[PDB]
């Protein structure tokens, strides 16, 4: 779970709670109200309240005085499991022991706030099916909550709608009997779990929440509208339900594999992380990199980190034996004084072996948003292994934030797609940024996104938040920000635009 995220709390209200009631080891994460992709961690220790900042710019959540992470979940699982790692500036261990959770039901997706009992059945009744559920405002009894939920099998009959009031008391809600729950979303586990029985025999299981982000794409701009009035409040739900994806990350974590990772805890799911075979039977474990398989659930991606110095061989064997013939790269090799990616490829011309395989790089050709390089690819000791892989390198995305317009990532991916789709047989795409969550994740679901269109046109069903959670499933922390959330429906909107256009 995640209930020590409390997305609208101010630092005096993060201070007072810890103190009147948590004790010390205490802690939990809010936003900052002005500043998007800045995060707290309060945390209390021997009576007082420290504040610790987290910074997101679109690559990792940066920890003031820890690591970097691909999730706030991931964070906090971390250091819940590490003592003495957590520290301050003047250098003693803060301890996260006990999560301080919070009873706001902003951020669960069967939360509607306010909403009538009408439009609660329409909603029910069009896009709902047998279990699904809402919890809404009840309007006659103010302060009071409703549960509406739908069971059933034409509109014959056979189905129905039931509401349930959940009165809240003194803090405490509960429906008309028995348990007295700290917040409604523990109400909501309950009854989950331990479904009502209608006296007549009816279970009211909640099966799964109302689905209110699948919209047709034609009406992607109605959408984009009405989230620009929010975009924060649907990026906050669909963070809510990252406590659901820490799958294990175990090779990641070997000591014969540590320094192949960029950052020590950006790591891949060991259930679809990228297995590499052949290797030197000299090197005892010789089957890792930090990469993972992105299947959308015909076109499959490579999601990995930029290459270290001692990665690159590791690289071109992914290449090779996954048959991939398209790179991605979207950071340039350097960026504020920093390596991002090191250099994997030769020099325009020039032929560099890399361990087993052999690159030529064929010729570059500069447009203004990226440059492409055609390489041919080898195993050395064997001719006709050759084939050409072709590197997009995106160099213009900004340092921090994302592009204020999207023209220039969609005809990049338009191309991108049109090569992929040119080669018969061609393997996974790979997509590479820093850390290869953030801006990899952002081209990857937009690439998935706009595929969809392309097949079944400007009139299908998209879901973004549901497709970032099914990426999210594949690797850490795919899509990091709101601002790279509300890109991707900015990119979505226009690639819809100029299609209607044509
Ligand atoms: C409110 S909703 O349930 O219709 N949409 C939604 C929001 C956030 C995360 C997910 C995962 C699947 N759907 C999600």
């Amino acid at each position: 779970s995640r209930r020590w995220f409390h997305p609208n709390i101010t630092g005096v209200e993060a201070e007072n709670l810890l103190l009147t009631r948590g004790v010390d080891g205490s802690f939990l994460a809010r936003p900052s109200k002005s500043n998007p992709g800045d995060f707290t961690l309060s945390v209390r220790r021997n009576g007082a309240v420290t504040h610790i900042k987290i910074q997101n710019t679109g690559d990792y959540y940066d920890l003031y005085g820890g690591e970097k992470f691909a999730t706030l979940a991931e964070l906090v699982q971390y250091y819940m499991e590490h003592h003495g790692q957590l520290k301050e500036k003047n250098g003693d261990v803060i301890e996260l022991k006990y999560p301080l959770n919070c009873a706001d039901p902003t951020s669960e997706r069967w939360f509607h706030g306010h909403l009538s009992g009408k439009e609660a059945e329409k909603l029910l009744t069009e896009k709902g099916k047998h279990g699904s559920f809402l919890v809404r405002e009840s309007q006659s009894h103010p302060g009071d909550f409703v549960l509406s939920v739908r069971t059933g099998d034409s509109n014959d009959g056979k189905s129905k709608v039931t509401h349930v009031m959940i009165r809240c008391q003194e803090l405490k809600y509960d429906v008309g009997g028995g348990e007295r729950f700290d917040s409604l979303t523990d109400l909501v586990e309950h009854y989950k779990k331990n479904p009502m029985v209608e006296t007549l025999g009816t279970v009211l299981q909640l099966k799964q929440p109302l689905n209110t982000t699948r919209i047709n794409a034609a009406e992607i701009e109605s959408r984009v509208r009405e989230l620009s009035k929010g975009f924060w409040e649907e990026f906050e739900t669909l963070q809510q339900q990252e406590c659901k994806l820490l799958y294990s990350r175990k090779e990641g974590q070997r000591q014969e594999n540590k320094n192949k990772n960029r950052y020590k805890n950006i790591l891949p799911f060991d259930h679809t992380r990228v297995v590499l075979h052949d290797g030197d039977p000299n090197e005892p474990v010789s089957d890792y990199i930090n990469a993972n398989i992105i299947m959308p659930e015909k076109k499959s991606y490579i999601a990995t980190q930029g290459c270290l110095q001692n990665t690159v061989n590791d690289f071109w064997r992914m290449v090779f034996q996954e048959n991939s013939r398209v790179i991605v790269m979207t950071t340039k090799e350097v960026e504020r004084g920093k390596s991002k990616c090191v250099k994997y490829w030769p020099d325009e011309y020039a032929l560099k072996e890399y361990g087993v395989m052999r690159v030529r790089n064929v010729k570059e050709s500069a447009a203004h948003d990226y440059t492409l390089r055609e390489l041919k690819l080898s195993k050395v000791g064997q001719g006709n292994t050759e084939r050409t892989v072709w590197q997009y390198h995106f160099r213009t995305w900004p340092d921090h934030g994302v592009p204020s317009d999207p023209g220039g990532v969609l005809d990049f991916l338009e191309e991108v797609h049109h090569k992929q789709e040119s080669i018969m047989d061609a393997g996974p795409v790979v997509v590479h940024c820093s850390a290869g969550i953030g801006r990899t994740g952002t081209f990857i679901v937009i690439d998935i996104l706009i595929d969809i269109i392309r097949e079944k046109g400007v009139d299908c069903d998209i879901d973004v938040p549901k497709t970032i959670q099914m990426v999210r499933s594949q690797r850490s922390g795919m899509v990091q920000t709101e601002a790279q959330y509300r890109f991707i429906y900015m990119a979505v909107q226009h690639y819809i635009e100029t299609l209607q256009r044509r």
